[PDB]
DNA sequence: CCGACAGCGCATCAGC
DNA sequence: GCTGATGCGC
DNA sequence: GTCGG
């Protein structure tokens, strides 16, 4: 929180940019700025300054000359006076309402929370529980919560069967104090790249995880990712647990290390980490590292014993989760 | 000093 | 229904 | 919006 005030600004230009601008490249030039200064060491005074760090030019850097004089953007407190983009901004925050649905219902006079309670009808599945649980899923989860449910997950896929190995990624995995939602990596013996013998292999882990009533909602579900909702369990006269997203990605047992790289993130990460495999001539997903050709193609998939391993293919030096938090 | 910008699962739609 | 495009979230 | 070529 060196720059707060700098990456704040930078994080709301972006979050403008995708929910009314709709120009994803901008949304996503904002937020690889917002990290470069966050994570950049000492107070920044000048513009300039920022100018040395990648990602930030000349536009952030009048931005930040401004901001650091007064306080304030003046572009940032028009769009804040805005009624129609103000509207299409608060509708985003609710799960499964992005950009074009959050300006659907704007156009047709459904701007606030209240509209939304009123028209339950023009909602989606993912949209009406992301209603539902729309203030719980405002609140961040703290680390000890995280390690029960931690516990609580490990313990009833190993009920279905002892041979799941669940991981649990994302934020969590990189050492934070608090995280978002859960992120469960999810890997069987018997799902490989070679073949499935057997799918139903999420159903079963999502069957019972439901049958001890942790999760509680879905939003997506199919053979091999699940998105939905989960509760602690509270004690007597205790007030309930917020409702928590969950996230549980099943992947090849061969593929766990491309994997468990890709659900540890963050996401900037992985997406400096993937663009930097392509100038080495790369390419990464959550399943492989395989050889760019000259042509483009990608080639056929490189071995994989470990995290380092993708790493050192692209020459960068191994970094541990905790400083993968960009 | 303009093309590329990370990559993919699931849900929903439109045109067959 | 299937295919391919888009929306959304990860 | 930024930058490597
Ligand atoms: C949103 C997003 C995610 N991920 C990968 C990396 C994430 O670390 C991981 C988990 O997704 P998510 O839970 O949204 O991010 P997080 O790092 O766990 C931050 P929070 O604690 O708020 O969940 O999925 C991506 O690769 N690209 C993306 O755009
Ligand atoms: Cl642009
Ligand atoms: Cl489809
Ligand atoms: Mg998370
Ligand atoms: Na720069
Ligand atoms: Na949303
Ligand atoms: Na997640």
């Amino acid at each position: 929180t060196l720059n707060g005030g700098i990456t704040d600004m930078l994080t709301e230009l972006a979050n403008f940019e995708k929910n009314v601008s709709q120009a994803i490249h901008k949304y996503n030039a904002y937020r690889k700025a917002a990290s470069v200064i966050a994570k950049y060491p000492h107070k920044i005074k000048s513009g300039a300054e920022a100018k040395k760090l990648p990602g930030v030019g000349t536009k952030i850097l009048e931005k930040i000359d401004e901001f650091l004089a007064t306080g304030k953007l003046r572009k940032l407190e028009k769009i804040r006076q805005d009624d129609t983009s103000s509207s299409i901004n608060f509708l985003t925050r609710v799960s499964g309402i992005g950009p074009s649905a959050a300006r659907k219902f704007v156009d047709e006079g459904i701007k606030t929370l209240e509209d939304l309670r009123k028209n339950e009808d023009k909602l989606n599945h993912h949209q009406r529980i992301g209603l539902k649980y729309f203030g719980d899923f405002e609140k961040r989860i703290p680390r000890e919560e995280m390690l029960q449910m931690q516990d609580i997950v490990l313990n009833e896929v190993k009920k279905v069967d002892s041979e799941y190995i669940a991981t649990v990624c994302g934020s969590f995995r990189r050492g934070a104090e608090s995280s978002g939602d859960m992120d469960v990596l999810l890997t069987h013996p018997s799902f490989t790249s070679e073949s499935t013998k057997q799918p139903k292999l999420l159903h079963q882990v999502v069957e019972q995880l439901q049958k001890v009533h942790f999760i509680t909602d879905t939003l997506s579900k199919g053979e091999t990712k699940f998105m939905g909702v989960c509760q602690l369990p509270s004690k007597n006269d205790e007030k309930e647990y917020p409702h928590r997203r969950i996230d549980i990605r099943l992947i090849p047992k061969d593929q766990y290390y491309c994997g468990v790289l890709y659900f540890t993130g963050s996401d900037i990460f992985n997406k400096n980490m993937r663009a930097h495999a392509l100038e080495k001539g790369f390419t990464i997903n959550e399943y492989t590292i395989r050889p760019l050709g000259v042509t483009g193609v990608a080639g056929e998939p490189l071995p994989v014993d470990s995290e380092k391993d993708i790493f050192d293919y692209i020459q960068w030096k191994y970094r541990e989760p905790k400083d993968r938090s960009e």
